[PDB]
């Protein structure tokens, strides 16, 4: 039909909106790319990242594309395409400073996460319950700000997000990656995928298709090229 395509635009480089409220980042590429293999119209819809799932569950859209980690919990009610890219989680904080993502760290601290987000359940079970200041954002763009604005002192978010879209942008310049990538596979799932309803079998086949049609021409790696210098796929 048209494929209704559903992500959160305060995730640069995968999804987020240019001057003119275009969106832009390699989610969007990847979709669009999809689409056009699958010779289907595709329409993106915007939403908090929390709303996403439940859109697609009361059929408000019939994908997601918004590095949406394919996680055990998240496969209990929805379906997912072969896997878009790898993502790993971490920390970031001012430059100079001593925070660890550890409990001895940061408790009393506060740290912000992006709500319905992997890095939340994270640090809900392991931060917020044992005394941490897990603070709970609608969108990215809210944790950066309360981050630049020093009223918290760390946030945990995707790394290639943190890194592309703020440490290496004027924003971020005085932060960096407090710690290497918090590893935790009981959270942070085997890479993002388009998220679909588990009935929706045609459309998931569809997208594998274009995906695996895309990556072995080479299409992938020249689109991730704009990006990246680096294997963001993976393994
Ligand atoms: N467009 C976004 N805001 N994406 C957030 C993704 C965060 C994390 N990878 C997750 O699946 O929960």
């Amino acid at each position: 039909q048209t494929v209704r395509i559903g992500t959160d635009t305060t995730y640069a480089p995968f999804s987020s909106k240019d001057a003119k409220g275009e969106f832009i980042g390699f989610d969007i590429d990847l979709g669009n790319e999809m689409c056009k293999r699958m010779q289907v119209k595709c329409t993106w819809v915007a939403s908090d990242f929390d709303a996403l799932i439940p859109s697609l569950k009361a059929k408000k859209i019939d994908a997601i594309i918004s590095s949406l980690a394919i996680t055990d919990k998240r496969q209990q009610e929805i379906a997912f395409s072969d896997k878009l890219y790898a993502a790993d989680s971490r920390l970031i904080a001012a430059k100079g400073s001593p925070i660890q993502p550890t409990l001895e760290s940061l408790k009393g601290k506060h740290v912000g996460v992006l709500q319905g987000s992997t890095q939340e359940a994270y640090a809900n079970d392991n931060w917020r319950t044992k005394g941490v200041d897990v603070v709970a954002y609608a969108n990215q763009d809210l944790i950066y700000s309360d981050l630049t604005a020093g009223r918290l002192d760390a946030a945990l978010q995707d790394e290639v997000a943190a890194s592309e879209g703020f440490l290496k942008q004027p924003a971020g310049k005085e932060y960096a990656f407090a710690g290497p990538s918090v590893k935790d596979k009981k959270y942070f799932g085997d890479g993002t995928g388009v998220g679909l309803r588990k009935d929706d079998t045609e459309l998931k086949a569809a997208f594998d298709k274009a995906l695996t049609e895309l990556r072995q021409d080479g299409t992938y790696d020249k689109m991730a090229k704009k990006y990246f210098d680096f294997n963001v796929y993976g393994d």
